[PDB]
């Protein structure tokens, strides 16, 4: 089997991407944030504290003839950005882009943090990291991809995120028309539950390439590109007037600037992030100071190849017995 679904930016900055997901019988369609950095499929629901729902579409399990309460199961997750959510668990039928899993754990939120309440466009998350990170207790549950994998034509999914435009998540096949050149595959460590890999270095604009190992994660659920302080300083030094602002929480730059590109290495291959992809707009409405899309990982503990990086590539999440990642230009 295969599935194919369009993923759409939630706003004009590409702050996140939502993908429609069918849950239950009859189907209830929710727009979920596909997150290769976590492993829970959770949704706003009829159980979510009313004051914490502000425009999201909810899953109502009592209206699904295939929903079953998973007895005694609860979940609670805290994300790297400080967001969180928790609740109880159903199993139900879940379909993405024509690919169906029966008996998928659907984690129904009773509580969500304010950042989720305030994002009316995100109805929940669909985790695509390794199932060792799933938070359901006392019996850990599998991700949608792990449940689908054996049925798929090939045990893979691909992320093709757009810049200011829709893109695609495919399951079970590699669309050879969606990229240019070849796909370069690179080793993955699953020891932390992430799609963790080692970039071979970087360049800023037309500058020479610096060969240096950068361990980090491929994370579709993180907006920005978080890299070591040395790398990020080298980037922003090429932008007149850019500075790290403690009050704003990262590098900012004059909105009148034209930003240089940023290149990262995948083996001997090179993925070029155009400068415009690094512009996250005014720090507050009407400001002429703009927020940068490349930020230091120093306070995070891991480097993160988030959407800024991934949307410059066609990315293969290869779930073979030994997982690997593939990157192609597009
Ligand atoms: C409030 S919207 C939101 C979307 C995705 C995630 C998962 N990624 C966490 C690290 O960036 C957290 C919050």
């Amino acid at each position: 089997s295969t599935g194919s679904a369009t993923t759409t930016p939630i706003d004009s900055l590409d702050d996140a991407y939502i993908t429609p997901v069918q849950i239950g019988t009859p189907a209830q369609t929710l727009n979920l944030d596909f997150d290769t950095g976590s492993s829970d499929l959770w949704v706003f629901s009829s159980e979510t504290t009313a004051s914490e729902v502000d425009g999201q579409t909810i899953y109502t399990p009592s209206k699904s003839t295939t929903a079953k309460l998973l007895s005694g199961a609860t979940w609670s997750i805290s994300y790297g950005d400080g967001s969180s959510s928790s609740g109880d668990v159903y199993t139900d039928t879940v379909s993405v882009g024509g690919l169906t899993v029966t008996g998928q754990a659907v984690e129904s939120a009773k509580k969500v943090s304010s950042s989720f309440t305030e994002d009316s466009t995100i109805d929940g998350l669909l985790g695509l990291a390794f199932s060792t990170l799933n938070t359901v207790s006392p019996t850990q549950q599998k991700t949608f991809f792990d449940n689908a994998k054996a049925s798929l034509d090939s045990p893979v999914f691909t992320a093709d995120l757009g810049y200011h435009a829709p893109g695609t998540y495919n399951f079970g096949f590699i669309d050879t028309t969606a990229y240019t050149g070849s796909i370069t595959y690179t080793a993955v460590s699953t020891k932390q539950g992430f799609w963790e890999w080692t970039s071979t270095g970087y360049a800023v604009g037309s500058g020479t390439f610096k060969s240096t190992s950068i361990d980090g994660i491929a994370d579709t659920g993180t907006t920005l590109l978080y890299l070591p302080a040395t790398v990020v300083s080298a980037y922003w030094a090429q932008v007149s007037g850019a500075k790290s602002s403690s009050s704003v929480g990262g590098y900012v730059f004059p909105c009148s600037a034209t930003l240089p590109s940023f290149t990262f290495g995948v083996g001997s291959a090179r993925i070029v992030i155009p400068g415009d992809y690094i512009d996250f707009g005014p720090i507050s409405t009407g400001s002429s100071s703009c927020f940068g899309g490349i930020q230091s990982s120093a306070g995070i503990g891991i480097n993160i190849f988030g959407d800024v990086a991934l949307k410059a590539a066609f990315v293969v999440f290869n779930g073979a017995t030994t997982p690997t990642l593939g990157f192609a230009s597009k």
